[PDB]
């Protein structure tokens, strides 16, 4: 009920970390687009799910801290991979909706706690997120790197302020970590009106979650295709990637 809240230096949080290596941990932790909530296990995903009174049917992401991470997460095709490393290499906020690796979702499952029940959907497929906030980067490259752990998330209800998170949520979690200038300055030519306050989906995955088909940089008009369903964090550099990687692809605003 008690909440301890720190602020972020611009290193790795060694607490943040150390609480969320911990059986059922979940602290908050600051984006560049506002605030999510993290958790690693089974345990702290329900705590997630009853803190935001969230729908079950509606699954976490996962958050990637490197491109190797995935990789060897999610099936791709050579202009998916491409797509991401151009972002990658630019910095700029994405995510995606995939199918997993045959050989990863079965690891997925040996864990044994059924946690793919609250952060893959029916048909089996994540949205997979890179390049979202560098205090949360940190963290899951850690958790990666160094026990071959998974970092999950949502966000944590608050027009990119830490007081806008809300009593129900910050009494339910372990942690606070607070950086309001930090996302303040990420869109400095904006308005608390005009800011966006989440990030960019794209869908790469047909109506039965399966991977969409190779194009090939001399077609034309090759469906399925990639869609972007959620407006987001600079969607004007994303559409100009877009139309260099694919010449088939389309815009569906508010499919998610």
């Amino acid at each position: 009920s008690m909440t301890k809240h720190i602020h972020w230096d611009g290193n790795l949080s060694q607490e943040g970390f150390e609480i969320v290596k911990g059986e059922g941990g979940v602290i908050v932790c600051p984006t560049k687009v506002g605030y999510i909530i993290m958790t690693s296990d089974k345990k702290g995903l329900e705590r997630k799910f009853e803190a935001k009174k969230r729908n079950r049917n509606k699954p976490g992401v996962v958050l990637c801290g490197s491109m190797e991470e995935l990789r060897a997460l999610a099936q791709l095709t050579p202009e998916i991979d491409a797509f991401y490393q151009k972002h990658w290499d630019e910095d700029i906020l994405l995510g995606c909706i995939l199918p997993w690796k045959a050989e990863a979702y079965e690891k997925l499952k040996a864990y044994g706690d059924g946690r793919e029940e609250l952060m893959t959907d029916i048909r089996g497929t994540s949205c997979f997120v890179i390049k979202f906030g560098v205090a949360g980067e940190q963290i899951a490259k850690e958790m990666w790197e160094k026990e071959g752990r998974m970092v999950y998330a949502s966000s944590a209800n608050n027009r990119g302020k830490v007081e806008g998170i809300g009593e129900r949520i910050e009494s339910m979690v372990d942690l606070v970590i607070e950086a309001d200038d930090y996302v303040a300055s990420i869109q400095p030519d904006k308005t608390i009106e005009t800011r966006y306050e989440q990030g960019v989906m794209v869908s790469m995955v047909d109506k039965d979650g399966k991977l969409i088909p190779q194009q090939g940089a001399d077609s034309r008009s090759v469906e399925p295709c990639p869609v972007v369903i959620r407006k987001g964090l600079d969607i004007d550099k994303i559409m100009m990637h877009l139309s260099d990687q694919f010449n088939s692809w389309n815009y569906r605003q508010g499919e998610y």
